[PDB]
């Protein structure tokens, strides 16, 4: 059974989660847009493969297709545009953390810390809230990114770990108490850099994976949801990976053309 404590602790997660998460993207304007030798790795670019649609509230519709590399100068053409879209995710990911509790309890530094930390797995968690493994689209309110399957690589090319990860995860069907009790384990994982009270964080993501843990077992009986805590748990020690080669990958391009937001720079080594 579920007990008081792990109700109040979802309840103020979700609570959290409905206050921070713009799931229309509403609030998301005035964002740019793509122009109307050891810098072949700096085109990890390579399955940046998305269309950009607009949804004019007139009704009109503005639709991006991307050009090809081989022609290595200005395949960043997006890159702005993206960092926008990642800034409006992280503000909105680091109101949820200062709005739970657990957090504002937890001594500035480590709230510094702990945010630096998870800040692109917490982002990378609510986009696949609106991801759709059928279209293989983000819809993100007016604005969608198509993953440009059956155009440029292939359907079973998703050797990429992030496009993997979002139709793995996708395809676990979790719920929204699943999606922020994930996102507050991530959040709180004591062991990232320069974290005090990783004794009391990491205490604190025990009794966030035990509430998870309750809840599956406690709502969801049926065969295919065996093991679910366990992918979940695996799934978020992967998406740590990730986020490690991201930021690498995410620097390297910053060392020969910056487009890192201030936000951005804060977060990660800038
Ligand atoms: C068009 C990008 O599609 P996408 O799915 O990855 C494709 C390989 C994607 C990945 C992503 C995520 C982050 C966060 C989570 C840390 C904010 C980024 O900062 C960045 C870049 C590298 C652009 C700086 C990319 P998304 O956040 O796009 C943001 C504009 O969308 C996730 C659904």
């Amino acid at each position: 059974g579920l007990t008081e404590e792990q109700r109040m602790m979802i309840r103020e997660l979700m609570d959290a989660q409905m206050k921070t998460f713009d799931t229309t993207f509403s609030h998301f304007k005035n964002f740019r847009l793509p122009g109307v030798k050891w810098s072949q790795v700096r085109k990890d670019l390579c399955s940046l493969k998305v269309s950009l649609q607009l949804r004019g509230e007139d009704g009109s519709v503005w639709n991006y297709k991307p050009p090809a590399d081989s022609g290595g100068k200005e395949i960043f053409s997006l890159l702005p545009h993206m960092a926008d879209m990642s800034t409006y995710m992280f503000k909105g990911i680091i109101s949820f953390a200062k709005v739970i509790s657990y957090f504002r309890d937890l001594p500035i530094e480590d709230q510094i810390s702990l945010l630096k930390g998870a800040a692109f797995e917490l982002c990378q968690l609510r986009f696949n809230t609106v991801f759709n493994a059928e279209t293989g689209t983000w819809e993100c309110g007016r604005l969608s990114y198509c993953l440009e399957d059956t155009a440029g690589g292939f359907q079973q090319l998703l050797l990429e770990p992030m496009l993997k990860f979002h139709y793995m995860l996708k395809k676990l069907q979790l719920h929204e108490e699943e999606y922020v009790l994930m996102q507050a384990i991530s959040l709180f994982s004591p062991d990232r850099p320069g974290v005090l009270q990783h004794r009391v964080v990491d205490q604190l993501q025990e009794q966030f994976a035990i509430t998870l843990k309750s809840y599956i077992e406690c709502n969801r009986p049926q065969p295919a949801h065996r093991f679910l805590f366990l992918k979940i748990m695996a799934m978020l020690t992967e998406l740590r990976s990730i986020n490690a080669q991201h930021t690498q990958r995410l620097l390297r391009i910053q060392d020969i053309h910056p487009f890192a937001t201030p936000l951005m720079q804060e977060l990660f080594g800038i």
